[PDB]
């Protein structure tokens, strides 16, 4: 993966203002702001890579900004962190990421909990919930994942 990263950064607070504002939300997150755990996605490059990762997902997930960006998020469903895509994961439901999967690939807001591992290994139940993102053109280009430990 060669993800490329927008010069100037993202919006990220322009963002969440869009989330909370959103007309028809079909899932209640209640306010949220940059002091949580969330991740960007680039939903218009190679495997939806990372291109944003706030400081708090880091230290709950213990990977490093290096570590993260530019990467799909999958691999927080193994404990060595590699998980390839296709793949039947061996510590995950396999529905629960289909209907992620389904649910990005439809810019349909999902909610769901995850088993997820730590850099160190440490498993843990990661309760997910992604919303699609407008950018300027006011077409679905990221989506903004917050998740809980
Ligand atoms: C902004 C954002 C944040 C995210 N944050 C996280 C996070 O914190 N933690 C996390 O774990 N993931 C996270 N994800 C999810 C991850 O990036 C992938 O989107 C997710 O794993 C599903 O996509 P995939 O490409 O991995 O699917 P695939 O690799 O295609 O895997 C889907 C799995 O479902 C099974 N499957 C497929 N179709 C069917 C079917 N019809 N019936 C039964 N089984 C089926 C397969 O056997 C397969 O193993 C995030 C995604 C986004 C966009």
């Amino acid at each position: 993966m060669h993800t490329l990263y927008a010069p100037g950064g993202y919006d990220i607070m322009g963002y969440l203002i869009q989330i909370m504002n959103r007309p028809n939300p079909q899932v209640e997150l209640g306010p949220v702001d940059t002091s949580c755990a969330l991740v960007l996605c680039d939903l218009k490059q190679k495997d939806t890579p990372v291109v944003y990762a706030s400081e708090a997902f880091l230290y709950m997930t213990g990977y490093s900004n290096a570590e993260v960006l530019g990467r799909n998020c999958r691999f927080l469903q193994s404990p060595d962190g590699m998980v390839k895509p296709k793949s039947t994961r061996k510590y995950v439901d396999s529905n629960t990421i289909n209907t992620m999967r389904k649910a990005i690939d439809r810019n349909a807001e999902v909610q769901v909990e995850v088993v997820n591992f730590k850099k160190n290994g440490q498993r843990f139940v990661n309760f997910l919930t992604m919303i699609p993102v407008r950018d300027e053109t006011g077409e679905y280009r990221y989506s903004m994942g917050f998740q809980c430990e």
